[PDB]
């Protein structure tokens, strides 16, 4: 990567007034014992007992390609679905000038992996300059918090070894 | 119903999903017009949905 800068695409304190942006922690990603989560992502849950339909957009205004990452959570039980998003049925749609896909949560219990029976599918896309990315969901959406503006360098690979640098 | 690998080697598990031609066929074999199938393991997680249509 030629240039790599971290800008807060969706600020935590001001982008989600209708949704709780602080309860998004779990025991599968702990920090100093206390439950935590990915720093670059925000696990939005129902703010109290209401999860209104969410819509927020970002326009690439940095001149470089922007890497945007987001995740989709699949609850284990129907009670879990209503416990975090208050809606038994929810849909998630992500759309841009080239990307168009609608997601649907698959509620089922899975064998425990790191004490979790739910699954979280993560997704990513690249936003060209002069483009807008739109997020739409009634629940089961992990909104981005930090985004990266980057310019890919052609070629290069990944070295997997214990040799020091 | 669940199975735990207790043989010490990798186990190959095969299963199939049937898509009925008509809604009457769906009720004739499984008695439920709407059904769902989910298979889950430590790495595999997918939920299937029958597509009822005549071929």
């Amino acid at each position: 990567v030629s240039s790599f800068e971290r800008f807060e695409i969706f600020p935590k304190t001001s982008s989600w007034p209708n949704h709780d942006s602080n309860k998004g922690v779990t025991a599968a990603c702990p920090h100093a014992g206390a439950k935590s989560f990915y720093k670059n992502l925000i696990w939005l849950v129902k703010k109290g007992n209401s999860y209104p339909k969410l819509s927020k957009s970002y326009i690439n205004d940095k001149g470089k390609e922007v890497l945007v990452l987001w995740g989709i959570h699949h609850p284990s039980t129907s009670a879990d679905q209503q416990s975090l998003y208050q809606n038994a049925d929810t849909y998630v749609f992500v759309g841009s000038s080239r990307y168009s896909k609608k997601f649907k949560p698959e509620i089922a219990i899975r064998p425990k992996v790191r004490d979790q029976e739910g699954r979280m599918n993560y997704y990513w896309t690249l936003v060209e300059p002069g483009d807008k990315i739109t997020f739409e969901a009634t629940g089961n959406l992990v909104v981005p918090r930090y985004a990266f503006a980057m310019e890919r360098n052609a070629g290069s690979g990944i070295i997997i070894s214990d040799t020091p640098v």
